[PDB]
């Protein structure tokens, strides 16, 4: 239906041929699904992986090498005849390291996308509908919604299709349609038609748009359009503009990437400038301009060598890996910074009901007044069996199954429960189990009244679907519901205004049925009901009422309590103004106390363990709830937030007690207290805000719309998969599992991703610095060139490639979740760690020149033996005073340069073995802890052996094969780097701080 906003409610119903309270017939649905198709959009896929591949070449550090390959290709036309084959291999050595890392990056990205799509599609989205099929509202898959059926929506829900609003059940209906219209604040909805058929979505104040959220209230509507015809569907098939952005740590590493790029660039020109006296040498033979091309070529090669190619890829890989690992644990990562931020988390704030607890509610205890005699007050307590939402159970009084209709107080208690209710119960035929519709608290009431057969309705001859709401429907026929004062968290109650059916109870008049937090409700009671009689509320009566609440609340069942009351003489219907909900409390005053229900809601089994694990990692857990302080404290003990016997006067507050504190004291109570109770949505974010003012990284966890503001304020917000769409929207991560443990797992992965980056930087800095100090040491000592441009590129390809990237697959350290969280103030590279880099770098540079010097000097079987004449090698042409009588060209020998290249490769493969952990010993964290690294090392080590022995290769790379005694020298000089960092790890672990 186009322009349904322009048509009236009557016109839309007649348009599809639907009774408002009935909905579509099964035949009407069959035809509509055939006519309109399913309520869904064309699925997203991942065929060609180019947008992926192209992104793989977008960073600065990668495009620097991309430029270097072009210069090497343009300079190939400048090469003449002789050594042409050597010049054309150069760009393929630069380009091969870039492709190898791109393959890993793209591969890891696809796996992450698939794991995400496997988790997002897993649980089908549901909708509430009225269909001729059933008397009560029924749950169906959102895709099975057709234009025509009557759909029901309420606070927290996601609007499933484009709806023409027919009836607003609350005093107001507010909607979060920022995803569409752009407007931040919730917008008020009405039922009046908007004449303009060309009016923009903002003006369609009587429509609900698919994929938006009910911020407030409850509504009945008729479906205008579904599928691709939806207002949000038109901009999904075309306007697929991404919300992509790089994380804080990504930007921190990219900032660090440019920092190195400049430093390398400076010590790169510092090679071309310290070798100006070689532009005219017998080695090249060329002119002053020709020799400058060669040392420019050394520079560009040293740049490529020093520049971390893998850095941009490895972080993106580690992030994609993190998203995949979370998807395996059933956690939807909505924002990329999620995992890395949870690594920093020092305080996890958490709502109780439905988050720390299962939200599987059932009334197991209730009471009404029995007898009031002056100073004496006694209660009629009762017990109820069944823990699920099944209308299967018994009402027990002194262990005996009783007829609820017997007690007049229970008749009224059931009446309130049934009438003052925005929820129902629906039987899932497929699963074979009764499922809640709306709020858990309220549905526990629904199933309570079905168990209480107050008017002795015949139920045993009804189908499972009919049995779900039978006795509730009976009560609904007794009183007409005029309107409801919705549940508000300032009041912590809800009210229903009812007139009689005009049959039996007709003689009396109007009533208001009230349900809420016992504290507030009982205070607004001036009377208590005894059977059908009424007596004044007194001190002794109130004290008795409250004492049993406290009993059930702080007991071992830690019951969630709710008081029930009626306004025997409500205000005139025309003397109540419904525009402002701040007036609702006064309409719910002069009440008569009827009774109290206590409902069990068991804590999630994984919660106690997770909190202890959080404690080990130095993370605090804070319960923030609107429920009673007593029960809240009792539950905190059950989940380990407080000890069983710990004193909590300093550490537990109500919202009122909190507000009574000066602002400075409130702030302080946040770093002290672990339980906040009878709180508000404003309080939850305020607590998070106070936590953040001590520069703590804070998480919020919740299910309810009351949690959305705090979830938005926290560094990372975690929603329950079984919670509201509103809370999911406010969040960076959804636990579709509802597994609280996944939060702790996400904390471990966030620390792992950071530590893997640290060891990646450890390896690339300490290694590449050594390659630089190798070239500078030869110039500083006056020794012949240790490497050529092509040889530098090979060192790069074989050391900076997969061996570096495989570090991103390191396992977590053995004490990763036993150390307090990392400070935000903490810099990327520690002062001690920057010395660590220079100590390893200095050694690998001195070892490379030392091995080349060894060949010229001590190497007996290796040709050319000299003493202290390497320093002055540019002399034998003009002046040979102490020269033995050997060749005056043995300084151009490939053998010492092959030793240098060989050591530089081998020592860095050894240096990679150090980068499994920061401070932990190599014996304690063995090399076989990362098999991916060992596979990469052996691939580099094998590839290096190919370049030496396969006939055309040593000629192209200007090398000569080593002796089995010369390889032992490489091993004798490289292996000690394991021991060197081992001493440095011993100092950092034992002497400094572990
Ligand atoms: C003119 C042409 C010149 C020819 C010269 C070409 C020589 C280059 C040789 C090989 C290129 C290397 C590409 C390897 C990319 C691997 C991508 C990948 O699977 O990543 C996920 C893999 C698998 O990780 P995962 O995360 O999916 O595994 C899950 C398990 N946990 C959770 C425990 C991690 O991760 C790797 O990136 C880790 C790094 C190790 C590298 C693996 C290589 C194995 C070693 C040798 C085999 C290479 C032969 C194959 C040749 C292919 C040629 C195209
Ligand atoms: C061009 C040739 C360069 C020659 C320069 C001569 C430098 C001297 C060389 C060796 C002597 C070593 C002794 C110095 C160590 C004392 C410094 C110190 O206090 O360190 C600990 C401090 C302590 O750091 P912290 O405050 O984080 O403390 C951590 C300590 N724990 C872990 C115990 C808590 O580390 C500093 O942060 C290091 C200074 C950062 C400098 C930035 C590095 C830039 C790198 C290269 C730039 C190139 C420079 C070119 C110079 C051009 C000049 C115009
Ligand atoms: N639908 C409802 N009608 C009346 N009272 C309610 C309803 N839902 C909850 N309450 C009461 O209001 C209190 C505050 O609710 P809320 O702020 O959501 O905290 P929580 O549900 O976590 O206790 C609850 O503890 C409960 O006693
Ligand atoms: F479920 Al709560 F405060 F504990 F919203
Ligand atoms: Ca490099
Ligand atoms: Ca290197
Ligand atoms: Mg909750
Ligand atoms: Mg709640």
């Amino acid at each position: 239906m186009e322009a349904a906003h322009s048509k009236s409610t009557e016109e839309c119903l007649a348009y599809f041929g639907v009774s408002e309270t009935t909905g579509l017939t099964p035949d009407q649905v069959k035809r509509h699904l055939e006519k309109y198709g399913h309520n869904e959009l064309p699925a997203e896929e991942g065929k060609s992986l180019w947008e992926l591949v192209i992104e793989q070449f977008e960073d600065l550090l990668v495009r620097i090498l991309l430029l270097a390959a072009c210069i090497s290709f343009v300079l190939a036309w400048f090469e003449e005849g002789e050594e042409t084959i050597t010049a054309f291999v150069e760009p393929f050595v630069i380009l091969l390291i870039l492709i190898a890392n791109a393959i890993v990056g793209v591969w890891q990205e696809r796996n992450a996308e698939n794991a995400i799509e496997a988790l997002k599609e897993y649980e089908p989205e549901m909708g509430k509908v009225y269909r001729a099929d059933r008397k009560s509202v029924q749950r169906i898959k959102a895709r099975d919604i057709v234009p025509g059926d009557i759909v029901e929506v309420a606070v927290g829900d996601k609007v499933p299709a484009d709806i023409r609003i027919l009836s607003i059940k609350s005093t107001t209906l507010r909607v979060d349609q920022s995803i569409l219209t752009g407007e931040s604040v919730s917008v008020i909805k009405h039922t009046e038609p908007v004449p303009d058929p060309r009016a923009v979505n903002q003006d369609k104040k009587n429509m609900l748009f698919s994929g938006t959220n009910i911020a407030a209230g409850k509504a009945l509507g008729i479906v205008a359009t579904t599928g691709v015809s939806t207002e949000i569907g038109k901009i999904r098939d075309q306007m697929a503009a991404t919300e992509q952005d790089k994380t804080p740590l990504q930007q921190k590493l990219d900032e660090f990437g440019e920092q190195l790029s400049k430093v390398i660039s400076l010590i790169c020109v510092a090679v071309w400038l310290i070798n100006i006296g070689h532009f005219n040498d017998p080695v090249h033979g060329g002119s002053w301009i020709r020799g400058a091309i060669y040392y420019f070529k050394i520079a560009v090669a040293l740049a490529v060598a020093a520049i971390p190619e893998g850095l941009p890829a490895v972080i993106t890989t580690c992030l994609a890996l993190g998203t995949r690992r979370m998807a395996k644990k059933n956690a939807i990562v909505r924002s990329l910074p999620s995992v890395e931020t949870l690594g920093c988390t020092s305080v996890i704030c958490s709502d109780k009901t439905g988050t720390l607890t299962t939200n599987q509610m059932s009334v197991c205890k209730m009471f009404i007044i029995d007898k009031v005699d002056g100073d004496f007050c006694s209660l009629n307590e009762f017990s109820i069996t069944g823990s699920t939402y099944a209308p299967e159970g018994e009402v027990l009084k002194n262990d005996k199954p009783i007829r609820s209709g017997q007690f007049d107080g229970l008749v009224e208690l059931a009446t309130i429960c049934a009438l003052c209710n925005d929820s129902s119960l629906d039987f899932n035929e497929t699963k074979g189990v009764y499922e809640k519709v709306g709020e858990a608290t309220e549905t526990a009431l629904t199933t309570l009244v079905e168990k209480m057969n107050v008017f002795n309705t015949e139920v045993r001859n009804l189908s499972k679907v009919e049995r779900a709401n039978a006795c509730n429907s009976v009560i609904r026929q007794l009183m007409k519901k005029e309107f409801t004062l919705e549940f508000s968290r300032d009041r912590k109650s809800m009210s229903v205004y009812c007139s009689p059916a005009k049959s039996s109870r007709a003689a009396v008049g109007n009533k208001m049925f009230v349900k809420g937090a016992p504290e507030g409700v009982i205070d607004r009671c001036n009377y208590v009901r005894v059977g059908t009689t009424r007596v004044p509320m007194t001190g002794p009566v109130k004290e008795k009422i409250l004492s049993v609440i406290k009993e059930w609340g702080t007991g071992r069942d830690t019951l969630r309590c709710l008081a029930l009351a009626t306004r025997d003489t409500p205000p005139k219907r025309e003397e109540m103004v419904l525009d402002d909900s701040s007036r609702f409390m006064e309409y719910e005053t002069d009440l008569t106390f009827v009774g109290v229900v206590g409902m069990l809601d068991p804590p999630r089994k994984e919660v106690m363990g997770s909190i202890q694990l959080c404690r080990d990692a130095g993370i605090r857990v804070i319960m923030i709830t609107g429920d009673n302080k007593g029960t809240a404290i009792a539950i905190c003990r059950r989940i380990g937030i407080f000890g069983e016997n710990e004193e909590v006067a300093d550490r537990a507050y109500t919202g009122r007690e909190f507000d009574d504190l000066p602002l400075a004291e409130q702030r302080e109570a946040c770093r002290r207290a672990c339980c906040f109770a009878r709180v508000e949505p404003s309080h939850k974010s305020k607590i998070v805000e106070y936590l953040q003012s001590y520069d703590e990284i804070t998480a919020m966890t919740g299910d309810g719309v009351n949690d959305a503001p705090a979830l938005k304020k926290a560094e990372i917000g975690i929603a329950m998969g079984s919670g509201t769409a509103v809370a999911k929207t406010a969040s960076e991560m959804v636990l579709a599992d509802d597994n609280f443990s996944t939060i702790v797992a996400a904390v471990e992965e966030g620390r792992a991703i950071y530590n893997n980056m640290k060891q990646f930087i450890r390896y690339l800095i300490s290694s590449n610095v050594g390659e630089v100090v190798c070239i500078f040491l030869t110039a500083a000592l006056g020794l012949p060139e240790a490497l050529i441009p092509v040889q530098l590129l090979w060192v790069n390809l074989v050391t900076d490639g997969l061996p570096a990237t495989a570090l991103g697959f390191n396992p977590p350290d053995l004490d990763i979740m036993d150390r307090p969280p990392r400070s935000p103030k903490e810099p990327l590279i520690s002062g001690w760690l920057f010395f660590r880099y220079m100590a390893i770098g200095g050694y690998v540079g001195a070892a490379t020149v030392g091995a080349a010097a060894w060949w010229f000097m001590y190497a007996e079987d290796g040709p050319g033996v000299t003493y202290h004449q390497l320093t002055h090698f540019m002399q034998c042409t003009e002046d040979h005073p102490h020269f033995e009588g050997l060749d005056c060209e043995i300084f151009e020998a490939p053998e010492p340069m092959t030793m240098a290249l060989s050591v530089l490769v081998t020592i860095e493969m050894c240096n990679a073995l150090n980068s499994l952990s920061e401070n932990q010993s190599l014996m304690r964290m063995p090399p076989w802890v990362n098999i991916w690294l060992l596979g990469s090392i052996c691939l580099s080590m094998s590839l290096h052996f190919l370049i030496l022995y396969v006939d055309p290769l040593p000629m192209i790379f200007k090398l000569k094969a080593l002796d089995l005694t010369q390889w032992l020298m490489v091993l004798k000089i490289s292996l000690p780097v394991i021991g060197l960092d081992e001493i440095l790890k011993f100092i950092a672990r034992n002497y400094l701080e572990g």
